C-alpha cells in the first residue's frame, strides 16, 4: 500500500455526523496544517489534508490509514498521497 | 477521486494468485492486460479498463469489499492518473 509520497494526505471514507473543529483536531495530533490548502467536500466524505513537511504527511497517513474515526464510524478510512494536481482538481483551479 | 480508466486497489492481503484477482477484476470489465501493474509483493495494483465506464463499474463494486474471503481489511478502490501509474511502473 504505497502512494507517491508526498505532502498532502487524502483521506476517504468519513461518515457524517461529526464537526469541522473535531477533524482538525484529529489532524493536528501528528503535524501542522496549512490551514490555507486544506479541502474538504460539502457531505464530508473525503478530505485533502496539506501538512507543513513530508514527514508530518507520512506520520498522518501512517497513523490515520485503516482507523475507524468518528468512534461509531462502520468504514475504516483510507489514508493515503496525493500529489498537487488532484487536489487542484478539487478546489477548481485545473480542469 | 477524479474519474478515470484507471483504478488502484489498496489492502490487499495474501494469499492469493494472479489468476483469482484477474477473475474478480474482470466481472465488471476488460483490462487491458499489458497496462495492469502489481507490486512484487502483491499489496497494491493499477488495474486499466478498455473504458472509463468498466473502471468506474469495478471502483463502485470493490470499494469496501473484503477479498479475499480471508484478508483481515477491506479493499479501497480508487482512480489514478496514468502519471500515477507510471510512478509505479518506473515511468
Amino acid at each position: 500500500g504505497s502512494g507517491k509520497i508526498s505532502n498532502i494526505v487524502h483521506i476517504s471514507n468519513l461518515v457524517r455526523p461529526f464537526t469541522l473543529g473535531q477533524l482538525k483536531e484529529l489532524l493536528g495530533r501528528t503535524g501542522t496544517l496549512v490551514e490555507e490548502a486544506f479541502w474538504i467536500d460539502k457531505i464530508k466524505s473525503h478530505c485533502f489534508v496539506t501538512y507543513s513537511t513530508v514527514e508530518e504527511a507520512v506520520a498522518t497517513r501512517t497513523a490515520l490509514h485503516g482507523v475507524k474515526w468518528p468512534q461509531s464510524n462502520p468504514k475504516f478510512l483510507c489514508a493515503d498521497y496525493a500529489e498537487q494536481d488532484e487536489l487542484d482538481y478539487h478546489r477548481g483551479l485545473l480542469v
